[PDB]
């Protein structure tokens, strides 16, 4: 698992949507205006927790 490694970004700019994001082993939460992402990026945290709470 390399995907919860990477760091996934907030993207300020015009939005504000709070999303779940990997953070070596757990799960996060912060206001990601959706600028920033590649596979540590998600929306709910059931994907966050079955990528890597479960893989």
């Amino acid at each position: 698992i390399d995907t919860c490694r990477l760091p996934s970004d907030r993207g300020r700019c015009k939005a504000s949507f709070e999303r779940w994001y990997f953070n070596g082993r757990t799960c996060a939460k912060f206001i990601y205006g959706g600028c920033g992402g590649n596979g540590n990026k998600f929306p709910t945290q059931e994907a966050c927790m079955k990528r890597c709470a479960k893989a």
